[PDB]
């Protein structure tokens, strides 16, 4: 009952991505910039890295606030938050508010794991600023931060729940990744190198 | 042509009350109603789900059927989401003795707009672990619901259906409404709607 409430509410508040709902005021078109993706990644490519960040915080937020609302009820080995932060994640990955045609879900999937744990969200989040300084990938650091996530609670001991939403989010984010791991292994994939961020 | 085919299929299969079928399966027969709630009633949570799926789905079919064969804005989709309550509601296999057809408009709605649906499923969630009434919850979601359509901005056609399936609803409940005025409507327990 309760729970179901909730639910709901994460996969209908996880269903605003903002990011197409910013750069429709600002005018602009994600789907021709890019990899066309309604995320904070490609939000910087069309309307700058103001507007990136902007878009990282409130898709965080709408992963973050559902999580947090299930650990305080429910207890965090309650598989009612297992179902909420999948609900929020699916939510941005399938909006049904535009025809279920999202993002890939690595900010609003970092929200839950922040609910769930801050140590391993920072981690996760370091892990991911290095891959990305590394290689300057975003897509190969979301694709390692989001492995790293799962083995970071796995080894802090975190409950079956846990870890089973922890799979399913990441099993998720890797499959909504396929075109940029085609892209990565055909030398094709949008990098973040001199000439972009220059530009 | 083609499209009173869909409105009398649309009302055939709403006439499948399924409460009383799956009630007949398991071998069942309080309120007398023929409602998941009074199959949950009687059988089990387990069973009152499966019972608001089903009729969930017999508006929810044909509903899409429309959408996807003459489109959101035609009218067809007007008559086959309203056929599939009434027939819901007065089932020609059961001498038009029916339920109050919240499932199955909550099933046209999700084929028109599955952001309305959850949205109103969202009010009668709260209304219900609120003041404890399904009732009262059925009543106040079929008006958001036709909220949800109007200032979302869909088709006229689309508004119709919503405000003549609302009323009918709302007229089903009228004793409900009666009873839950003179204080002799059934309230769920404090704690009895949480372990609901
Ligand atoms: C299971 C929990 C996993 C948690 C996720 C890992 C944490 C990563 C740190 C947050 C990084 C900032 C948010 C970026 C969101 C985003 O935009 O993701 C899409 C990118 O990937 C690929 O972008 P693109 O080239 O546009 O397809």
């Amino acid at each position: 009952g309760s729970a179901l409430f909730l639910v709901i509410f994460a996969y209908l508040l996880g269903s605003i991505t903002f990011g197409e709902v910013i750069a429709k005021l600002k005018g602009v078109d994600l789907r021709n910039v890019g990899s066309g993706n309604v995320g904070a990644t490609n939000v910087t490519r069309a309307l700058g890295k103001k507007y990136g960040v902007l878009v990282f915080f409130l898709d965080f937020l709408k992963g973050f606030i559902p999580a947090l609302i299930a650990v305080k009820s429910f207890g965090i080995d309650s598989w009612v938050l297992t179902f909420t932060g999948l609900a929020s994640v699916l939510g941005h990955m399938y909006p049904v508010f535009f025809g279920f045609k999202g993002g890939k879900g690595v900010a609003t999937a970092l929200g839950v794991v922040f609910a769930v744990s801050p140590s391993v969200a920072l981690f996760s989040f370091l892990v991911w600023l290095g891959i990305f300084l590394w290689k300057r990938y975003v897509s190969l650091a979301s694709i390692t931060a989001t492995i790293s996530a799962f083995l970071f609670l796995f080894v802090a001991g975190y409950p079956v729940n846990v870890l089973f939403m922890a799979i399913v989010i990441g099993a998720l984010i890797i499959y909504r990744h396929r075109e940029n791991i085609n892209r990565l292994l055909t030398g094709r994939e949008h990098r973040f190198g001199t000439l972009e961020v220059l530009f």
